[PDB]
């Protein structure tokens, strides 16, 4: 059966988890030089000093790391991937990986989208945050959402990851409460992310992103097909990859559709390229495929 290259969503991490990998690995070093030129700054140095978990600098560095690990894994393990897919942030990585964007343009886009989101969320949708959690069966989830409904609290399911694994976007006045409620029913809160992602309510952000960051870029046809993360559709053109990146703002990630599409495409093995402890480990993926988890730790 076929091998697919997969790019994870971006979780929070410390510079400390990857710094040594970044400056020592041959593949990261080449992409960093290209990144620094594009950006006009030393990414490693800015990332080291950065605030929070999702700075512009941490996002570009995650880009660098995932694409580096994909190349490293192909070469060192003689993978000849036939198809690829990215989840959430990983759409940006797969855009680079598939050559739908030059690596420089992918860095430009990633930086631009980071700044665009930062500016948007500093004057719009104030207080919105995205929560990731596991061991939350959907019926238990639905109970929590029905309690939010009773109090008129806005929310959207931003990611469907597994049967019991989701990301929920809502107002931060409900964050601590949600964490408690999840723990009440045996679920496990993982992390709270800002900027938030994937929500019908983010149409004005999609527009701004389109105008300021994405419209100016030249997309190229991918060198291999790309399975969209909104719905599992197989994509073969630059335009489709562009559309995917913009749809990402307003449609949820549906990882089960990505996995079942890949099964339908005759995939039996996947490599998950990047610092990840979610996408390479979740049952949705492992129940379907043999997984290679190409992490900084494996590469070292
Ligand atoms: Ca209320």
């Amino acid at each position: 059966g076929a091998t697919a290259m997969l790019f994870p969503g971006m979780g929070p991490a410390a510079f400390s988890d990857v710094g040594r990998f970044m400056v020592t690995n041959r593949y990261t070093r080449e992409l960093l030089a290209e990144a620094d030129d594009t950006l006009g700054y030393s990414l490693v140095d800015r990332f080291r000093q950065a605030e929070g978990d999702y700075s512009e600098y941490a996002q570009i560095a995650f880009l660098v790391n995932c694409v580096a690990l994909a190349r490293w894994a192909e070469q060192t393990m003689d993978l000849t991937p036939r198809i690829c897919a990215g989840a959430s942030f990983g759409e940006k990585s797969v855009a680079a990986y598939s050559g739908a964007l030059t690596f420089a343009d992918a860095v430009r886009m990633t930086a631009g989208l980071a700044r665009c989101m930062d500016e948007y969320f500093r004057t719009e949708h104030l207080g919105v945050v995205t929560h990731s959690f596991v061991r939350a069966p959907r019926e238990r989830l639905d109970e929590i959402l029905a309690e939010l409904d009773e109090r008129g609290e806005w929310h959207e399911i931003s990611c469907h990851i597994d049967h019991d694994f989701f990301m929920l976007t809502l107002h931060e006045r409900n964050s601590v409460w949600l964490e408690g409620r999840l723990r009440s029913v045996g679920a496990m809160p993982l992390y709270a992310m800002r900027p938030p992602m994937h929500a019908a309510a983010f149409g004005g952000l999609r527009d701004k992103a389109e105008e300021e960051v994405i419209a100016p870029l030249t997309f190229h046809d991918p060198t291999l097909p790309v399975v969209a993360d909104q719905d599992g559709k197989v994509l073969t053109t630059g335009d489709e990859v562009r559309t995917m990146l913009l749809e990402s703002f307003v449609r949820p990630l549906r990882w089960p559709d990505v996995i079942s599409s890949l099964q339908d495409q005759g995939v039996t093995r996947v490599c998950v390229a990047g610092p990840d402890s979610l996408f390479g480990r979740v049952g949705t993926t492992t129940r379907a495929f043999e997984v290679i988890a190409a992490t900084p730790r494996l590469a070292l």
